[PDB]
């Protein structure tokens, strides 16, 4: 609620608290810390390998050995968690997305390796069929090319179970099938994975901002499962279902173009609330900074926005650069 | 909000997403051309057009060229322009006198447009930053601090001069405390009964204004200077409601949040709490980052309408956007 | 709040508690050094340091010693000090004239600090209790009652003298009705445009101020006297909202609850209803009880940060705390 | 909600009602009475025994015969209920916490004795494994030393049933296992203990304020079941679950450092709401009073705080001293 | 309110009802003697006591007898009396001049009580109905309508006279628009800084005042007259919030609902919306109906405390009740 | 919600609308009509019989033939419903309350008679064991004299079914057993009584105002099932359960001493909300009117109070007198 309390110029001058650095610090409503940051990482199949991504300047795909080397620095910076995104070899893609639950799939191998080397580092796996399907569709298709809901869930459940077996502390379904959070929850509980967190992509929109991601993972209609950008009330129904179904955290994706959604979600549910600053937001920002059009300070500014809007944690490709700025 | 015990599989939220016709029926918000305001950079002189490297596709234009281009903006149905003059270097001063010159660029441009296109809205910029040698939004004391009340005296003269030139809307972008009331009191006194005041109510001390400062040429004046003693801390949300409340008490006809996309949560809170006409500026840095990504082939041209739909969804009534023409074109077609 | 039908075993709230990394991600509030204000007891004279038996570890300091100690407070990043002068006995009077002496301890200390540490916030104490022979916060009528409006006249002189000495913030701790408005009107008139007024809005007639009254030396003056005709009844919560509402209407830049931990529910209500910068005093008695338990080995040193985290969680923007240095040290390390 | 109603100085002078004792009494919002008070008591195994506790000055551990003697005075003062805390002999501690449900365990014996002698006195037993485990962990441990949730619940249920058999009118689970209120409720109902109250420790924090208690009971990580002190929204989810699960009362612990939590709980749920002024709060206050740093009046002041914040009842080591002050 | 999915048999609300100790723990409200105000009918003369047939057990008393009885009211801890004078017939007039007579019964009684019992609260009645020949609460125009502003002029004189006699609280029971502000402005001007104003804010045009009109002797004056042009329509609830809002804006220290039990829903709305000190009058008709039933053996004496507990539960801070002594006796024992 | 809208004297003068009868009528917020009225009636076992009740002046007990004669007038006045209260012969009272479900019990006979003669008249039967138990206890007793919850429900269900069989359109459980609304609902549905309304006595208080009723029915502790008069929040939990359990209407009893409860119930649930102006409220009012202490107008005034507080219907012994005043 809001009560203006009859405040009026000149008795009230809001510039007074702005006058000095010390008073600005005292009244500052929100601060970003490294504990708000999650780093998404693109993981290759090989050894001794890194690759640059044309539409995501400065982001590398890394083989698992290279991932372990870089995680030393991420852990030193205090980054609490990584979000793993495998770059599936084309030979391993299929109509049935079976690679999703392969015990020696990239995500499963990367998870085992990280859990052993850095036991305190959070590993959030991606529960999703798009990296494993022949054309990059987000699930199993019917004769009309429609992504079947419940049949896709069956595969997502096997995948989530395989991640839990590999040691993942958090599984993060990014698929937008109806009811999948509940299905995954019933399977994790039945299997005795009682502490495995489910970070639901609850209000994920049918967005043009995912363009560069598809270059990153090598996966390059969605309006039949991802949300219409026009819709806000609908996001509340999505999150309400996911919390009833057992999610430990709920996410809004994309991020900055949906800050109003972050605010409403946090205000209405008062649950742990996450947001993804996606590949397109990263690319636009990094592009402008590299062109000398925007100052490097826009990085923190965009991240501060998430905190102010109500987010508990941010999946961001800027995580390491932000961590280094926060530290010094 | 009441969830009403809705539960899978009785409730499957993909059912409404199944077909175009049903997505359309349930669609919560739609952008139209009546939501669009085009900011324009206005040069002195005749037959002048200048590219802006940090705003690819945007041109500074002399008044003659402005009048020509406005034919298609009007044909597109764009309801209003926000004018931003590019002050010649020699007209910048300590006292910012050029702000209220009846022969200033902003004043000349307003008279020309009001005569040529009587139905087109003209929103003038009330601000001293285009006219100061230091590039700060007001008059400095001997410590280099921007004096609040003394700066308002100049802003008042400026707003009065815009009303005299025929501007239907004056928009104070300065972030002085109390200037909405001061300007409103001056307009009323002078008989400018229906001149609208579009307050920049919750304008943040942001890094996203870089390309604009290049465009109007205040970048070299400002140098490394900042506006943290008047523009708002990016961290602060509750404070925005206090800013808006005062501007409404002071007589604003419209209230605005700036920047736009990095502050959509502020747009939402402001529309929810006050239920007043609420405006948002998609600023130069926002424009530049989208255009850069599009020209690189990193983002599809559809992001333009996606970014604008967000403002509508968040609660905005109108959007100042350098994409206005491209958007109106795409909405028309 | 909507529970969203969450139910065991689908919802197990221990899952987020399982690992340090996930506890960290979901952590709702974190104390930083920018939340801390250090109250300091200031003696007259030179090279003076005095222990306080009821506040183990806290020293009264002369200005010279204050300036030395402040080097490490600034190095620690502590944003502000709240100054509390220890008035010599012979300077106490019926009329509390010493309150506005330009050569009073508070005034001398402010000038010295503002010159030495220009970025350090100085919050002065607007109050007559250090200066009266009876120890009450104002001027007595012939029934021994603290006169409201006549006391304000003195508080106004005092606040003006602090502004003249350079104090960025004046903090009226007196609990006279209407004094925020009176002081604000005086500051504005005199041109002190940006001097902040941190109102002690909801200050309770509490027993937890004992050690402070010892520290500043008002204990012997007050004797068995009480402040129930001005400070608030501990029983009353709704009344705090009326106190805050008035202080905001009167121009306060910040509003404060005192004491702190025994009144966390008041902090919560005040931040929830007004959404204004909200401050809380962890008072001398609170300090003393924690330090006593720690020195006895009854409570671990971690209670310090636990007690301060509570203020943040409850809604406080800033905390006046005698633990500021120990806390800043522990946050730094 | 709040409406300021345009009240303004000098028309409004809030000191007017403060002018006189009579008007202060008329407008006084909250009062503490003895019916708000619950006395926690430390119960020894022997006969003819009392012991002092170094970190809780003035508090005695008492054998059951001594407990019955002292309860005469507590009953005379009108104290409605005791909260029993057994001091387990070290020979009776085990990995399996079996002493928790022993029909002749201290708590069970004390309960039978009190129920017979003072039939109108409320007896609130502590449902908890920490007094009965070899090292004082709050439940049954896995190989990694993690407190297993559901397996601990099994023992807590047997304990709660044994308390109900002994005659306890209220059982009070202080363990912070997920779902235990529901488990205890299903067992009490199945067993025909239909009027046995469950007072849930709903929002119990991982606190440094419990130090002296561990000296009192002879039990001297918790962040994996007790709440992070930083978290407020989370307390609402905890209480919502406990009410759905069948709790008759909900509690916040510790007390004064969490008054904001008391306020939110009472405001949101409007259910019987309890608060524990824990051993550390008692010790700090009593210490300062004994040192001559704080006046005895801080006792009432701290207790009045609970009432004002929304608490229906307070577990306090000051109960008897407060009862004597309230009476005269 | 959130039901939190509570469901039989997991939730059995009789469990807390099972034992006295648990009912006590969960008990939401408890009446104490500090909630009680005793209205008293005061006669002229010496050694006068008169029974009231319609208020069985209540006596009109001369000042001397009042002073004697007050010894036990004070011993019982009753915080305040509300004085109601029984004006001699010959002192009633068109102009209600007796209202402000310094030697009126109300004024004499106040002086006597303030001297004898300095800690006892005295609430005087600001109203013209005891003093008019027609029995209406003010001055009539030539159509027989009660003039609003002209009546306030008299009420102001009356309130001033009560403040002069030493009354700590004046209570305007007249229901003129704006009289709270008028009286407050007069008190402030004259230096009566701390005289409380207990507004009868939402006082209904009720039939339950019959026995009171007999008690003070205004019944024969009023005859068949009604007060529907000033007292509120019994049908109206929303209107009460507008009445209260104005009285608070005008400076009331306490707001009151009258009658009491037939208007408990109004007590609840008023306390919920404003969170101010809220008072309720258990009127003469309410007293009479309870006492009649008790004396008939139709209702047990326990209804007295039940009826008073209701006011507390509904949100009242204090209750004017002719049962004050019987209640204080029963609470004491 | 409430917004004062800065209204201020003298621009705002609330007496303006009060100036004239016409403007008072236009702005009048609530009106009582006969459709708000329910008449409770005391029904005797015999023929050709009426009896006066000492503590309820002007109220008669009536045999069924006399009830049918009087109902002609009640129906002519437009009174929508009667609430039947049998006066059980002492020979028919028992420990097991079997008379409660007797097909030829007074309530069942009265119901059949009225349903046949006046098919449009609402008949609300009382579901309750107190008229049928040996000493007037509100249910079946254990060895300690405690009213057993679930075992009493079994009898209440058989009674409710017998009322439904007799033709009653509404059954009204006045017992305050936990969960009885649900039990009665499951039985009515199973038995095919799908349109039988259940009017729950949801927030019924342990009150002294029931004194004269006990004289009326010949039935002359309750704190273990009826609510503590001190408790308001608790009434919300009571009504929430009864609506979840299937009640078509919810009631607050007693009436005028609980108008705040009526207001909260209607505000929070927005469901059909009833209130009982009980025998003690009737007696106090009628007593004062007969003594010449209060004018007859207090009857309407008290009834108007119910409407204003949020009640949809009022059980009142004044129903006929009020109906005649409303008509003319
Ligand atoms: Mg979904
Ligand atoms: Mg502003
Ligand atoms: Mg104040
Ligand atoms: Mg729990
Ligand atoms: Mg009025
Ligand atoms: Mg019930």
């Amino acid at each position: 609620s809001f009560t203006p309390a009859n405040r009026a110029y000149p008795y009230t001058r809001l510039r007074r608290n702005r006058r000095d650095d010390f008073s600005r610090r005292l009244v500052r409503e929100n601060v970003l810390t490294v504990d708000d940051l999650i780093l998404p990482v693109f993981v290759l199949d090989g050894v001794n390998q890194r690759e640059s991504i044309p539409s995501m300047p400065g982001v590398e795909r890394l083989s698992i050995d290279q991932l372990l080397i870089e995680a030393e620095e991420w852990v030193a910076l205090g980054i609490p968690a990584l979000a793993l995104f495998p770059v599936t070899p084309v030979e391993k893609k299929s109509l049935d997305a079976a690679e999703a639950y392969n015990p020696e799939g990239i995500a499963q191998r990367a998870t085992r390796a990280l859990r052993e080397r850095f036991p305190e580092l959070g590993i959030i796996t991606d529960v999703a069929l798009d990296p494993f399907t022949t054309h990059g569709q987000d699930g199993i298709l019917d004769d009309d090319g429609y992504v079947l809901n419940d049949v896709s869930i069956d595969v997502l459940v096997r995948q989530a179970l395989s991640h839990a077996e590999a040691g993942a502390q958090v599984v993060a379904p990014s698929d937008m099938m109806d009811g999948r959070i509940g299905a995954i929850r019933e399977a994790l509980e039945s299997a005795g994975h009682t502490n495995v967190r489910v970070m639901a992509y609850s209000a994920k929109y049918a967005s043009a901002y995912y363009g560069p991601f598809r270059d990153a993972v090598g996966s390059a209609n969605k309006a039949t499962y991802q949300m219409d950008p026009a819709n806000s009330d609908e996001a509340l129904h999505e999150v309400a279902a996911d919390l009833a179904e057992g999610a430990d955290m709920v996410m809004v994706k994309p991020g900055m173009p949906y800050l109003d959604i972050v605010r409403r979600v946090k205000d209405e549910f008062r649950a742990p609330t996450f947001v993804y600053q996606v590949s397109g937001e990263y690319a636009m920002h990094m592009g402008a900074i590299q062109n000398g059009w925007l100052a490097e300070s826009v990085i923190l500014e965009s991240l501060t926005a998430f905190k102010r809007a109500g987010a508990d944690g941010i999946l961001t490709y800027f995580a390491k650069q932000a961590a280094e700025q926060l530290r010094r």
